[PDB]
């Protein structure tokens, strides 16, 4: 079935926070240990969206948020301004329904339209299902940083994947229009 | 000769700031574009050293600072606490003299002694002499993130290298002692 996506709003933060909490506690996708409060998630949302990045939710048939995704900086240093990193979190019962693919497709398309040139995924635990999702969307595995995380009493590998966006490295970005305007001072 | 190294102090701030400034303006080792103020560099210094990470300077024959290096988090999320990232900056005059190797060796040694387990280098521009320096101290190239920076009018690659520290992945860390005590909330 076609996923139902829309941009996230403030009113989604409670559900976002719950989804992320489950991931923090039970998964390896995030290397955070203590679930952030809704207030903290809301600050993060404010910052990401204030920087012009897309932040979207997936909805079930009744309109409830069952997953979310956003792009943000890999690192917010000037020279990295044309690079984005994707983050995707599905509630357990939203998995296996093509919703990850839809969220990632949305991020890829949005960031293409906005003028970013490369997208990186930093995959906690190097989980094969997350690697495969990204591969499905045209990311290529760039490397595996072994034993870089420690969570749930285990050493974790961290996979790095990358996809070009739009013109990629082929052209110079247009001066003075977003996202060239990020991180300038 | 053998390099002269010591821990950085507040009195080294001007030299640190000026060395970094030159790197910001002229180089690809940092993807920052605008030189930070001394006050900003001070905040960074305090933060790094307040987390227990080593921050050292190299001196010339007059005792003046001619290079510096530090370790810090790759990302400050809990599960990354046993991972450090190295940063090394030499003034133009300190180059070609083995000082880079002394500084890197010092960071490796210190971080090993302190109980970190992995070190990553994120090498701006995939600069060949930086890659070579790191390879000589046992780092291995993990991946090349193509066209991830844009500086001086050109697309830059970013190389990721890694070296295990001490026991590496072979044992579990000791609970309750540094650096297990970092990023716990």
């Amino acid at each position: 079935m076609t996923a139902t996506l829309r941009d996230a709003v403030a009113a989604d933060l409670r559900s976002i926070t719950e989804i992320y909490r489950e991931s923090v506690l039970n998964g390896v996708a995030t290397y955070e240990e203590t679930p952030p409060s809704e207030a903290e998630m809301a600050l993060r949302f404010s910052t990401i969206t204030g920087n012009g990045y897309p932040y979207v939710v997936a909805l079930d048939e009744r309109g409830a948020v069952i997953g979310y995704a956003y792009a943000s900086a890999f690192r917010n240093r000037t020279a990295y301004r044309f690079l984005v990193e994707d983050s995707i979190y599905l509630s357990p019962e939203a998995r296996g329904k093509g919703i990850g693919k839809a969220l990632l497709s949305e991020l890829v398309g949005r960031c293409t339209a906005l003028g970013f040139r490369q997208m990186i995924a930093v995959i906690g635990g190097a989980h094969p299902s997350s690697i495969a999702l990204h591969r499905a969307l045209g990311f290529e595995l760039q490397g595996l940083m072994k034993a870089t995380g420690f969570k749930h009493g285990r050493w974790l590998d961290t996979a790095f994947m990358q996809r070009p966006l739009g013109e990629g490295t082929a052209t110079k970005p247009t001066e003075g229009v977003y996202p060239d305007t990020l991180y300038r001072s």
